[PDB]
């Protein structure tokens, strides 16, 4: 489109990964892969608002970047993702979140959003870029016969109407977590997949912040593959961005001319999965290609690190309350620690084998 977020921009890039990296560097005890892993605090990455106990960390980030763009003569923009949904991740195994739909869960998430719309109000030079809620929308295309999902449904769908509509209003540019190719790419998941985020950017007011879609979140999928990692088998849309030239055109027709954001943070090696679901802590990711503009596609505004590599995506101890056996499976790295904790030996590997090289 015309306007792509990040042109003439500069990242604001966070300082709680940097540190995370730079605990996690000195630990590393080649000197030439601790350097390239020091280095990795200077990649942007998005920040996971993943409770209401981290706004307060978004206020700083708003406030550090309006001034480091001042005294550097830039315009910053801070990258954020809103994941705090009542009855957060309804497919997965054993309870997530903070807030549930029995307790409050919709008027609570609006206070959440309220939050953070209050921060973002307070200051308008910096520019917001946020993905809405991984693991949301997707689950009400394909897992309606997943109870938790369909009891969901409603409330994912006003919460995430919530949130599209009031982040709208202080001009953040928002890109709804869609999935992925192997998720909602799937030929016979589009049209579904587009009937459901046509009708959310509708109730939403179409607003012109709402600028598309967000893919491969916390995911490994090739943008573009070498060729079809064996996980793809029938499914034509093999990597994000055949996924993305198939759903886009379904958009356009709704008069959305939607653009889309995908993650590549840990895609830099394919072919280590054993099936395609398989998403927690995969063995032998190495970070991908960095975050750019320069993305290949007419749809595709920028390629991006959403989800931060080095952060578990959850613990492999059955013993713990939010234990997922998707952690436990063969191709998923163990010890893992509790999700969103520094796992530091999945972040060395993610450094040793970083394609591009770091």
């Amino acid at each position: 489109s015309a306007n792509n977020p990040w042109t003439g921009f500069q990242i604001f890039l966070s300082p709680y990964y940097a540190n995370e990296v730079a605990a996690a560097a000195k630990q590393i005890t080649d000197p030439t892969l601790s350097s390239k892993a020091a280095s990795v605090a200077n990649i942007p990455t998005f920040t996971w608002l993943d409770s209401v106990a981290k706004i307060p960390d978004l206020g700083t980030y708003l406030a550090s970047a309006s001034a480091l763009g001042k005294s550097t003569g830039t315009k910053q923009l801070v990258q954020i993702v809103i994941y705090d949904l009542p009855d957060r991740n309804c497919a997965a195994k054993a309870v997530n979140g903070e807030f549930s739909i029995a307790n409050n869960g919709q008027a609570n998430y609006e206070n959440y959003i309220d939050q953070i719309v209050a921060q973002i109000q307070q200051f308008p030079d910096v520019r917001v870029v946020a993905v809405i809620e991984p693991d949301s929308l997707a689950n009400l295309v394909t897992n309606l016969n997943v109870q938790k999902c369909a009891n969901a449904k409603t409330t994912y769908l006003a919460s995430v109407n919530y949130a599209l509509t009031n982040l709208a209003k202080v001009g953040v540019y928002m890109y709804m977590d869609a999935g992925h190719a192997g998720w909602l790419g799937w030929p016979a998941n589009l049209s579904p997949a587009a009937q459901l985020f046509t009708q959310v950017w509708q109730n939403a007011g179409k607003s012109p912040f709402i600028k598309g879609l967000a893919t491969n979140v916390a995911n490994y999928n090739a943008l573009q593959a070498a060729s079809p990692d064996p996980i793809t088998q029938g499914n034509p849309n093999y990597d994000e961005i055949h996924y993305i030239n198939a759903l886009a055109p379904l958009l356009q027709q709704a008069g959305w001319d939607a653009t889309f954001i995908v993650d590549q943070g840990r895609s830099g090696v394919q072919n280590i999965r054993q099936q395609w679901g398989d998403w927690c802590n995969i063995k032998g990711a190495g970070f991908g290609t960095r975050p750019t503009t320069n993305t290949g596609s007419q749809f595709i505004d920028s390629i991006v690190w959403v989800k931060p590599g080095g952060e578990s995506d959850g613990t492999s101890n059955s013993s713990s309350p939010r234990y997922d056996s998707t952690c436990s499976l063969p191709d998923a790295a163990q010890p893992a620690p509790e999700a969103g904790t520094w796992f530091q030996a999945y972040f060395q590997t993610l450094v040793s084998a970083a394609n591009p090289p770091l």
